């Protein structure tokens, strides 16, 4: 259900469902993108619905997310915001590459 | 040692340790900074330095005390609107909160 699409220096992560562990389909994707990635920091956007437990979500799925990128680079630099959409109802995690 | 600085536009809540929660004082500080802000909504940002280890509790803890945060304004200002966000960036150097109004 959760759907992972990726360009060059873009990844976009739309959940759907509960709180989830990644699937071995998507730690690929996921493995996929970062394998030309050594020299980017990342700019990760955790965004959730307008309206506590969609917030609780967001916080645990860029815990997860951060733990999934640092298993492949674990030096990695990271900058992760978690806020509310104007109007989307989709949960999604958005990462931007700033290279460096 | 949880320290409140304000001006009228922003106040800025500076963690130490553990706790979830503030003196009575702090309260009292916090109380004092939205007696003016009765037409206002706010925005916290919930600040959060990188662990290199124990970032899931660091994280979490965060959500906690967002969670004792709005409790304490909506004990003072029950019908408020509060926009929350996080930000968890490798130049975080202190946990805090941030308020500020609209």
């Amino acid at each position: 259900k959760t759907d992972i699409t990726s360009t060059k220096n873009e990844l976009v992560i739309t959940y759907h469902g509960r709180l989830r562990s990644f699937s071995e389909e998507d730690t690929y994707k996921i493995k996929a993108w970062l394998e030309d990635k050594i020299n980017s920091n990342l700019l990760i956007e955790m965004v959730i619905p307008q309206a506590s437990d969609s917030l609780r979500l967001g916080y645990e799925r860029g815990i997860i997310l951060m733990k999934e990128i640092k298993k492949i680079y674990p030096d990695v630099v990271i900058d992760m915001s978690v806020n509310s959409a104007a109007s989307s109802t989709t949960s999604k995690a958005i990462i931007t590459t700033i290279n460096k």
